[PDB]
């Protein structure tokens, strides 16, 4: 129903497993925002537990780093219970989607937003789409986006593409993202590294 | 170019396409044909035979478009992008093509005709800082048939963006080309499972 397949568990990439970055960017905490992409209960539910816990543990470490380094933390979250118009073509792939219910829509407790964090609404794959993300990045004078969350090859990648397209340098945190499969997750990193983003590991940010 | 050396490969046929999850169908009253980045600069790295096949199929879909009153939209970069325009494209793709006709023209076999939508390509999405969405909207068209290059880059990202805009995209799998068969197949697989119908030229015509 969810359109989200059964997720076959897999090991997260380590530093050694990343594709070669073509861009030469580096996170500057004065320039960066940490995008915690779609770490809603609904989206993490299909992750097997160990992998989920690994990914979320990494995202959490990056979040604390961002807090320590004055980097805005932006959470994207679908509102739930999208009507048929709001859902649009998401229905065809992903069914009606999550409910506007805490069981579905809350960001997971391990990543609980803190006061002042950017709470962004997710509508489509790109975190920019119909969101305030770009405007906030401009206002905050932040032109780097550090991405963690789910799903690597879907909103995370497409958000990184959009960021890139908007001349926002994206950094995909390879071990703070998770995906439908190892193959997808690797595909996402390969795409990002070769097309729109730096691919890095959590340890490389902190 | 940052465009890798392209390893020739055979274009997919209907049998080779991934399963479509969506159940859409091209309706000529609803559709626009996007000829995506079929500029000489972007076709130059293609080996000739593959290029000719892709261009030929694009040309077949173009003709079908014209015969069915489907607007044909060409995207094309302006060439010689300045720093502001080029942005982070520089880091992946160098300074890009020149504004010379030799680079920037739409290939002759796909020459735009009077009336066709001449859109400017800036970024991977054909919608990015273009007029595509506004034109789809004004023209009442909510399907986008994509051909062109590169499958996994602007074609796919254009499809994603179309999709995200509730514009049903149809990826014409044999009227696109890419940096490699693996990219091309990845694009089709992505599209079919996330944002588009993947179809062949024959299935349009
Ligand atoms: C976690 C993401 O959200 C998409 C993917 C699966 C299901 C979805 C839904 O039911 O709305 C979302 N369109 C992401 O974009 O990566
Ligand atoms: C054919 C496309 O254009 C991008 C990819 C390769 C090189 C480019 C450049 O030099 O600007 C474009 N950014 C496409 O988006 O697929
Ligand atoms: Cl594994
Ligand atoms: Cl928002
Ligand atoms: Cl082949
Ligand atoms: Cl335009």
């Amino acid at each position: 129903m969810t359109g989200i397949p059964s997720i076959v568990p897999y090991a997260l990439p380590t530093s050694r497993d990343l594709p070669a970055n073509l861009a030469q960017w580096h996170i500057d905490p004065e320039r960066a925002v940490l995008l915690v992409h779609a770490m809603q209960r609904y989206f993490l539910r299909p992750l097997p537990d160990a992998l989920r816990d690994q990914v979320v543990g990494n995202a959490a470490r990056i979040r604390q780093w961002a807090a320590d380094n004055g980097v805005p933390v932006a959470y994207t979250a679908q509102p739930g219970s999208m009507n048929e118009e709001q859902r649009g073509l998401l229905k065809d792939f992903w069914g009606p989607g999550m409910k506007a219910s805490p069981t579905d829509r809350e960001v997971v407790d391990a990543l609980a937003p803190q006061p002042g964090d950017w709470l962004l609404t997710k509508w489509r794959y790109s975190a920019f789409f119909n969101s305030d993300l770009l405007q906030r990045l401009h206002a905050s004078g932040r032109d780097q986006l550090i991405l963690c969350g789910v799903y690597a090859h879907v909103g995370v990648l497409i958000s990184s593409v959009d960021a890139y397209s908007n001349d926002i340098q994206p950094f995909l945190v390879a071990d703070a993202i998770a995906d439908f499969s190892k193959e997808h997750h690797w595909m996402a990193m390969e795409y990002a590294a070769s097309r729109c983003a730096m691919v890095i590991t959590t340890d490389e940010v902190v």
